[PDB]
C-alpha cells in the first residue's frame, strides 16, 4: 500500500489534505539532479541546463527523491507527497556527480521565472556568494516565484547561498525529535526547519529509498507553500513566506531554528 512517511505527518499535510488542499493548480520546479518518470509521479515537464545530459532522467536519485517529498501521489503504492496534486516540473541544474555550476542553477532559475513557476525549491549551496545566483534569485521574486533553499550541511552557526539571501527563504533540518539535526546550517537568514533525517521518497529505477539532509528539509516547505497558495490564490510569493513562518511551530531558537517548524494545519486556517 501507500505509507505515510514520519515528515509528512510531522509537518501536518494530511490535515491540510483533508480540508482539500493538495496543492492543486500550483507549479512547483525542483532545481536538482533531473526528476526520473515513476509510477507514484506525476512530472508535467522541465529542461535540463547540463553540458552533457536528459532531464527528468535523473543518473543521481536526489532530484527523484526530493519532488517525491512535494508530490507522490496520493493512491495505493509508495508513498504520499506533502502536495500530492501540485505541477511538478524537472529543472536539471545539477548532473549525475550531483554537482553544477552557478551558471546552470541560475538559468535554471531563469527558467522558472519565465515559465511561470509559484515555487522553487533548490535543494542545493555553497559556501560561496555569487553574483550570477542573487541576481537569478532577484528576477525569478520580481516574476513571482518563491525560492526555497536548504541551509547546508556543514553544521556550520552560517549558511549557504543562495539561502544567505534576503531574497530567498532559507530552510533547516530537524530530526525525528523536533531537534535540529547536527548537519543542519544555522544563523543569520535562516527561516524555517523542516523534517530531514531518515525521509523516504520516490527513487530512480521505480524503487523508494531514505536520505538525510537539508536537502531533505526543503521539498517540505515547498509543498507547505503550494497547499497555502491553492488556499489563497491571489497572494503573492512574500505573502506565503510570512504566512509560513508565522505559522510555524516555534522550537524556541531562532537562530538554530528560524521560525520552528513549518506547520501546513495551522498555515492552511
Ligand atoms: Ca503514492
Ligand atoms: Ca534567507
Amino acid at each position: 500500500a501507500q505509507s505515510v512517511p514520519w515528515g509528512i505527518s510531522r509537518v501536518q499535510a494530511p490535515a491540510a489534505h483533508n480540508r482539500g488542499l493538495t496543492g492543486s493548480g500550483v507549479k512547483v520546479a525542483v532545481l536538482d539532479t533531473g526528476i526520473s518518470t515513476h509510477p507514484d509521479l506525476n512530472i508535467r515537464g522541465g529542461a535540463s541546463f547540463v553540458p552533457g545530459e536528459p532531464s527528468t532522467q535523473d543518473g543521481n536519485g536526489h532530484g527523484t527523491h526530493v519532488a517525491g517529498t512535494i508530490a507522490a501521489l496520493n493512491n495505493s503504492i509508495g508513498v504520499l507527497g506533502v502536495a500530492p496534486s501540485a505541477e511538478l516540473y524537472a529543472v536539471k541544474v545539477l548532473g549525475a556527480s550531483g554537482s553544477g555550476s552557478v551558471s546552470s542553477i541560475a538559468q535554471g532559475l531563469e527558467w522558472a521565472g519565465n515559465n511561470g513557476m509559484h515555487v522553487a525549491n533548490l535543494s542545493l549551496g555553497s559556501p560561496s556568494p555569487s553574483a550570477t545566483l542573487e541576481q537569478a534569485v532577484n528576477s525569478a521574486t520580481s516574476r513571482g516565484v518563491l525560492v526555497v533553499a536548504a541551509s547546508g550541511n556543514s553544521g556550520a552557526g552560517s549558511i549557504s547561498y543562495p539561502a544567505r539571501y534576503a531574497n530567498a527563504m532559507a530552510v533547516g533540518a530537524t530530526d525525528q525529535n523536533n531537534n535540529r539535526a547536527s548537519f543542519s546550517q544555522y544563523g543569520a537568514g535562516l527561516d524555517i526547519v523542516a523534517p530531514g533525517v531518515n525521509v523516504q521518497s520516490t527513487y530512480p529505477g521505480s524503487t523508494y529509498a531514505s536520505l538525510n539532509g537539508t536537502s531533505m528539509a526543503t521539498p517540505h516547505v515547498a509543498g507547505v507553500a503550494a497547499l497555502v497558495k491553492q488556499k489563497n490564490p491571489s497572494w503573492s510569493n512574500v505573502q506565503i513566506r510570512n504566512h509560513l513562518k508565522n505559522t510555524a511551530t516555534g522550537l524556541g531558537n531562532t537562530n538554530l531554528y528560524g521560525s520552528g517548524l513549518v506547520n501546513a494545519e495551522a498555515a492552511t486556517r
